[PDB]
């Protein structure tokens, strides 16, 4: 079971299209205040307290994506897009949403 | 009726492009207040109350996009994109927007 | 004039790439107050008054997009993206932007 | 210099991929208050004066994008994305971001 | 290594897909106040002081994307997307996110 942002997989052929699947996670305001609010200058994943939160949010979004694909009998999700959207009163909640297309594949050889 | 984030469907060829179609749904601030605002820590679709609502907004949006396609004489919507946009003063309304290209397909066999 | 969110059109060949074209429309705060504010629960574009306004805005944006393409001598716009952006001091203005690539095509037959 | 939102150019072959390039421009609050804040109803870019400002913004973004590509030795930018983000305390600044992949091409004839 | 917003690389064949990779950087409120908040009129990356900041954030994100791909055995990241999201209480923080699909490639010659 592979995940790709590309619409096809070289070396394989998609033998069935099983629909659009989705995963998501929301980081609560508390996580934003604790790890994001204090950021000074430009801070990348490697150094920052926030990256472990984003990563957890991604990891959860992807598992939901994969499990939805699993339930359809798909073995890949292609054409994947990941979006981040700020939600809530204080612009302090974060939604990570993944979407792609569940597919059955066959090796070309 | 097939929906894909990919621009083509292997196994088929598109014989008509019938134009860009859309669907959307808006979750009002009452929904946001009730299911989204109290979120603590990181909450994925599995555990959280909000997920029922997102899902219902998505299905409704796809239904609208599906009806637009079907009305046009199309049998697939390809090159699909789903966007989420918060709107309104309090950032407490959520818009789910879907778009794609309605197409007529013919099987390669 | 054909519009597609796919980068190519099966059955035709792109003979000329004529550049990136765009179209937009902005729905003012008065539209938002009148049609979007205080939407309650989850409302789809099918039953919602707001959709008449969104449909109008997308219509106008595509006209502009179609009109830019025409002036370059194109007969299609491919690889189209549509996004919605909330703008302004009160998050009560919506901008719809379309973009894509103006192209000249030749039917394979 | 050719600009496209599609990944390939029909009629050409990409012989070298030279990396991701970007360009951008920010529209200040003053321009926003002058051209965007007063909009009533639905105004399209064809008649709306704000559109002169957006097109100036995009043009600057594409200038940067193409000059970046020029320096890498490229002759096209493919797989282009255009994005708008509202930024600042009053949702009254607008950033136009463009990205794509700089490439050398070879005409098939 | 090779970064592309295209899903394939003409002249090469993708021999393995190694999963979706991400990188990101956050620009803190202080950078925003010092470089973005004062902008007047329309200011492009070529001339704006904000540009070295965005450039720096992009570089950190791509580095993270880069090493993530390396750790998986990959020699290229294709299907790349860059998104900018304004986050926080005062719309004065900016997240730059990059995602793509890590791959192994083989020269066709």
């Amino acid at each position: 079971m592979q995940f790709s942002t590309t619409p096809t997989l070289e070396g394989l052929t998609i033998v069935e299209y099983c629909g659009v699947v989705t995963g998501e996670a929301i980081l609560g305001a508390n996580i934003f205040r604790d790890f994001f609010a204090g950021i000074r200058d430009i801070v990348g994943g490697r150094s920052g307290a926030y990256e472990k939160e984003l990563r957890k949010a991604r990891e959860i979004a992807f598992e939901e994506l994969g499990s939805q694909a699993r339930a359809l009998g798909a073995d890949a999700v292609v054409g994947i897009d990941i979006d981040y959207e700020t939600v809530g009163q204080n612009g302090s909640m974060l939604m990570v949403s993944v979407s792609g297309t569940a597919v059955k594949t066959r090796r070309n050889i």
